[PDB]
């Protein structure tokens, strides 16, 4: 089973991402609304590159099924970002850090070479992550900076009745994927770099503060 | 109700920033009149800021009952400064301690977030003091140091005819808030944060900073 093997296979990344100083800090209440701010800008520049990569493999006729366009935070994100900053004028002010310009190149080489595998890998580490860990993140944000929830659309799912299901359904839908050796190495490979990546646009964000 | 929990969830932070070593020392008369001006001059920093975020939120419609515009302090504590410092010196002089910096600067965010659950928690701590606690100081500084009352026009409140009365039913607003859970555990965290900043101003006071 795929599932069980990308959980196992990216183990030592996932914890260390997870476990960085920003987003450890950020979690116990000892930042502000304004670092969580800088989070969802980098985050609006990184999903718009993975969604970019995302319509290309699904145009291609890979993973269908399993790139749900109802999973697409992008649009959401900006959304969040008009209330959180409170213009529409963040656009012209954000740029990608060091880590977000890395991950967005990787993500970029991916969608012009249709790498299909490469692609699910990445869908895995954001989106998966999204539907876990979403509402945990989401009631932190309210009970540490007083977010309006409102501006928190991004880890809201509008059309997904129930997250439970539709977790155990992406499982599935992993476990069910047709990948030769070669592909399924591929994938397993690039999902600890998607939570590498990841774990460097924490320590960007988390430097200096 | 809310005003029990409150006070049973700051607890801690409240008496750890009760027995403050400056606070202790100033208060049973071993400092002087310029550390209880000292105080004064940092109280006036952070006043200006709470108030500013005060009258953010009250316009915003939030909390607007327990948000009365007779607890401000600011041009009360200014002209106790011309009194205390002989002239309007101060304010060219005075600059935020590095603990008055940090409190500053949670005010301002409450203020820009318009944080009506977070401006709540910090009035609470300060208001709910000064009608407790600043009435003991008052006193002393009076007693020990030979401070005339007319610089100490900070702990009277004008506007005010009974403080017991006053501080009974300002709990009774408390408690009739509607807050949503999120909201609920906002408040509560910041007013432990609003406990912890203050500790930090004696502490600093202290080290003379």
């Amino acid at each position: 089973g795929l599932a069980v093997e990308l959980k196992q296979s990216t183990a030592q990344a996932h914890e260390k991402a997870e476990h960085s100083t920003f987003m450890s800090d950020l979690l116990k209440g000892r930042l502000g609304v304004a670092e969580f701010t800088r989070l969802q800008e980098q985050a609006w520049l990184f999903y718009t590159a993975l969604e970019q990569a995302v319509d290309a493999v699904r145009a291609s006729g890979f993973a269908e099924s399993l790139l749900d366009p109802a999973l697409n935070r992008a649009e959401v994100l900006a959304r969040d970002l008009d209330k959180l900053n409170g213009s529409s004028e963040w656009r012209s002010r954000i740029t990608a850090s060091p880590a977000v310009i890395d991950y967005v190149n990787r993500l970029e080489e991916i969608r012009d070479n249709v790498d299909g595998p490469a692609l699910v890998a990445h869908h895995y580490v954001r989106y998966l992550g999204d539907l876990s860990g979403g509402q945990v993140i989401a009631r932190m944000m309210q009970r540490h900076y007083g977010v309006d929830p409102e501006a928190l659309g991004f880890y809201h799912f509008e059309g997904i009745a129930k997250l439970k299901v539709y977790k155990d359904e992406y499982r599935e839908k992993l476990n069910n994927l047709e990948l030769s050796d070669e592909q399924r190495e591929h994938l397993l490979k690039e999902a600890t770099d998607a939570f590498v990546f990841n774990h460097q646009v924490f320590a960007d964000l988390g430097k200096g503060l």
